[PDB]
């Protein structure tokens, strides 16, 4: 089986031949921008030709949310012009072949699980710490994605009450506690400010302010983490992104997540497979579901 | 097809056979309690005969966590003698037809889901509020089981970190600001107290400092019930237990959760099939199990 692999970034369009998990025919043009909607048509147009007879089947990965094969969002403001773009329809109108499509975090959940042993572990979940938080969970062997996309947006449940407001109206998710932004939110209210790299090194030189603030952070994807343990029986959490793979951030997170009770604790790792992680989750997932 | 459905609660037994979700010859025996451990296994033997030859398969519903057809449990004091007992096997030794086993809460999560529309309704959470905060999961029209029965435990998810320590020892879960015991344990220190019924009709007369209580569980509700929907595509709510059916209370839940983005928004209604649920929700997962393998 030949996959013709896109992943659909907010800058860049990556494209490729997967098969047997290897790929070739690497391409990366940009996302379109002037009169995007229209342009998307052609770009995906002109792709489609240039792999043209090359793929028994397409998979799509890409930012946002996908709900019955259109381009979505949350806000889908994010997304410009390409709001409620119809992704598989216009894939379809070049090819017959099968399409199949999901989310950039929902990809790589599948980049890191595809190498796992499954007779071990059935219940996986991604997690993303960058300038936001997103999720893809994985339960019985198998991702979800039902009704409308939806599922994995675990940077958007709850973590303090009295916390930070979330980009769209929600009271104290994780994202505004835990993610990128959130730690540059405050590093850059600081004299003089700082990124968060910055505050990174300051944490890691025992620095006790940017250590709160580092923290605060791994202390809410720790208790994230307790309640997809608890909640849902997940056996494993690998964690990617910037903040997340910093160094000293996950070991951090694991030791809040041991001073809990023992029933909450579960293998917790880094990302290891984030190269290609987009194209090489999306193939993998789109030739599982076709069993 | 017939079910030989029990439903083995705290202190008491239920017994009977279903036959297309209607209850015949019903039992009803006290929970094991003296030496329980070694007259468990009697009490299932006996109920095993009893219905001899009137069934083709059985269903098991069970307070706590069944782990691989053991009954198990977070903590398990609350579970006497019967700590870690071999209920599958148990009853495997007097039949050889199908068992499937399941907790309480989900049995009580499917009684519910099972007239629902499967076509609309396929990611479906059922919540009681009662002493405690439990809950079943169905996602894909399939309830949640694997691998060691654990899922659906969201009372334990994190409501607040600076909240009450949980009685298994986790900071802040949902079951200690929103429970029953939670509500009691704060108005049984007013001068003087109150049990939760007391408070509630407080709450209903608009006293302020009994309102503050009865919001803080609702609240506790509404934000999991949020995080179900954003992090699970969750179509659907129902709410049962105690508290969770004293009146005025789903109401309170449904304005803290409709004042979120709209995309935190799902249907929330109160359960309607407490009866028997436990008989007839470990039936239908059991025989819904079996159709699809
Ligand atoms: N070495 C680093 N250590 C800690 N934080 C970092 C580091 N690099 C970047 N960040 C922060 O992580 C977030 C995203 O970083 P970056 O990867 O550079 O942007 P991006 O890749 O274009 N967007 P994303 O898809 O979310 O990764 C920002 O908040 C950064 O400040
Ligand atoms: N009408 C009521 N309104 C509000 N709270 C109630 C009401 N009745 C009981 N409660 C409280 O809800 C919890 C359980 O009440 P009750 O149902 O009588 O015991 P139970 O049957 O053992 N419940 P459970 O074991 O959790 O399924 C306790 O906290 C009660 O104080
Ligand atoms: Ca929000
Ligand atoms: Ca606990």
């Amino acid at each position: 089986m030949r996959c013709l692999a896109l992943d659909i970034g907010g800058t860049k369009i990556a494209s490729a031949i997967v098969t047997d998990g290897k790929i070739e025919q690497r391409q990366q043009i940009a996302t379109p921008q002037a009169d995007a909607a229209n342009a998307m048509h052609d770009t995906l147009a002109n792709i489609l030709a240039l792999y043209a007879g090359q793929f028994d089947y397409v998979a799509v990965a890409s930012t946002g949310i996908i709900n019955h094969g259109v381009l979505t969002a949350l806000n889908p403001k994010n997304l410009g012009g390409l709001a409620e773009f119809p992704l598989k329809e216009s894939i379809a109108r070049h090819t017959d072949k099968p399409i199949g499509l999901l989310n950039d975090v929902q990809a790589a959940a599948c980049a890191e699980y595809k190498d796992e042993d499954k007779n071990a572990v059935q219940n996986f979940v991604f997690i993303t710490v960058s300038t936001g938080v997103g999720g893809g969970i994985i339960l019985e062997r198998r991702l979800l994605t039902e009704p409308n996309g939806v599922a994995g947006h675990i940077g958007h449940t709850l973590a303090d009450p009295n916390g930070p407001v979330c980009g769209c109206g929600r009271v104290g998710c994780v994202e505004a506690v835990a993610a990128g932004r959130a730690i540059e939110a405050v590093s850059s209210q600081w004299n003089p400010p700082c990124t968060p790299k910055q505050a990174f090194e300051l944490f890691r030189k025992n620095d006790e302010k940017a250590t709160a603030l580092i923290q605060r952070s791994a202390s809410a994807i720790a208790n994230l983490i307790a309640d997809l343990v608890i909640g849902l029986d997940v056996q494993k959490v690998v964690v990617g992104g910037s903040v997340g793979l910093a160094e000293g951030y996950l070991p951090l997170v694991k030791q809040y997540l041991n001073t809990m009770p023992h029933f909450y604790h579960c293998t917790v790792e880094q990302a290891r497979h984030g190269q290609d992680a987009g194209l090489l989750g999306a193939a993998w997932w789109v030739a599982d579901c076709l069993k």
